[PDB]
Parts: C-alpha cells; structure tokens; sequence
C-alpha cells in the first residue's frame, strides 16, 4: 500500500527500525508496519500501570485517595514531580497523573508496587485479553531497551488493541475511563511526536517513551473533528547504545498516516 511504501522508506531515511499500528474505528480497519515485532516500551508501559490501579479502584472505591509516601531513597533517575513531595505523601491518584502527564519514574514505581510487582502489571494486560505485553523490571532498568532483549516489550498491534480497550472501549468502569482518557489528553511531553505530525485541530491524549539504544515511542488517542476517533502507535529504535531521540521520526509517521 502507498502508506506503507512511505513508512519503509522513511525508516529507511532514518536507519533505525520503526513500528507502526493505526486503528481507525470508523470500520476497524488497521494499518500495520512491524506491527507484530517486539519493541521496548519504556515510558509506554507507564499506561498499563495507571489503567491497572484505576482497574483495582472499580472495588476499592477510595482507592484513589489514598496517600503515598515518597521518601528519598524511592527517588530513581527521573522524578520531576515526587521530587516536590520528599518526605510527604501524594495520593494514588496524583502519582498516577505523574506518570502518565510527566513521565515520573518515582510515581511509575509506586503505581508497580501498588499491583504487587512488574507481574501485577503484565497480569492486568492478561486480563484485558493482551497477550503480549510483559513488564519485567522497575524504573529505571526497564528502559535498556538492548537489541534482542524480550524484557520489557510490546507489539504496535498488540498496544493499539490494548490502548483502544483501555479509552475507548470497556475494560474499564466508566469513571476509570473518562479518568484515563483526561490524563492522557493532559500530556505535556508529547508536543514533538505525533502531536507535531497532525492537524492542529484534531484533539490527541499520548504518552511518550524514549530509552537507550535511541528509543523513541508514543501512543496516542487522536479525535478528529467530525470524524471518529483513531489509535496510533508509534515505536522507533537505532543501532547505536547511545544514539540521540528522534522524535521527528514519529511526527512524521503521524503524518504519512493522516495523509489517509
């Protein structure tokens, strides 16, 4: 297809290997590019974390309110947001906006430990009917993202059927989801991946990875105007253990897509 011809030779501009997943669910109609190769997540699986513990508060109504505290042998590589909180408490739900809106490491470890383990995490997405998923290791480890490595790694399919379930289907309680959807839409890290390849106009709630080996990754909820919504995965990583971000990549993956 004319979409995936420019996907390959974008990839081949950029000599890394790039992942795309696109569901339009206007007809389910999908557009795959490796979309069945592994990827390391990084800071994507900081979602499946979040939609974990808004899964558990379907129960345990105050689950949400609950406080956490952050003290500073929790603080990892990465903590703009429990750096502001050492030696006090933030809420299940403030540590979760943390992880998804600012990419905190500190809150993503709570929200793991909350679930019980890396394996908490993965039996979430076993639950939700993702078989592919796997979360391994903590913040910071879990973003080494070395060539080969099965650790810490999705699918695009795999993450664009999960990311739909979790926002715009009902894996969750309603409350959960709108609760997700507005975190989500409330990103601030996100204004040069996919954001930067779309219409100004169109509305998009992401989250950002990026690692080493130059990994760069984002996942994104895209309403157009008058138009139903789309998914969209994006994943990209280099050859080089120490290779810059790229996330030009991914703004214009975004836009070979939105040219459909």
């Amino acid at each position: 297809s004319a979409v995936q011809q420019k996907l390959a030779a974008l990839e081949k501009s950029s000599g890394g290997r790039l992942g795309v997943a696109l569901i339009d669910t206007a007809d389910n109609t999908q557009v795959l590019y490796r979309g069945d190769e592994r990827f390391p997540m990084c800071s994507t699986s900081k979602v499946m974390a979040a939609a974990a513990v808004l899964k558990q508060s379907e129960t345990q109504k105050q689950l949400l309110n609950q406080p956490v505290e952050i003290k500073p042998a929790d603080l990892v590589n990465y903590n703009p947001i429990a750096e502001k909180h050492v030696n006090g408490t933030m809420t299940l739900a403030e540590l979760s906006a943390a992880a998804l809106q600012y990419s905190d490491n500190t809150a993503m470890n709570k929200l793991i430990a909350q679930l019980g383990g890396p394996g908490g995490v993965t039996a979430f997405a076993r639950a939700i009917g993702d078989e592919t998923f796997r979360l391994d290791r903590t913040e910071p480890t879990l973003n080494t993202a070395i060539p080969g490595d099965p650790r810490d790694t999705t699918t695009p399919r795999a993450m664009a059927q999960t990311l739909r379930q979790l926002t715009l289907g009902h894996a969750l309680g309603e409350t959960q989801r709108a609760q997700l959807v507005t975190w989500l839409k409330g990103n601030t890290t996100g204004a040069a991946s996919i954001r930067a390849g779309l219409p100004t106009s169109w509305t998009v709630g992401d989250k950002t990875g990026s690692g080493d080996y130059g990994t760069t990754n984002d996942i994104a909820v895209i309403w157009p105007q008058g138009r139903a919504p789309l998914v969209l995965v994006t994943y990209f990583t280099q050859p080089q253990q120490n290779a810059e971000s790229r996330r030009d990549v991914l703004a214009s993956a975004a836009r070979i897509i939105a040219e459909g």
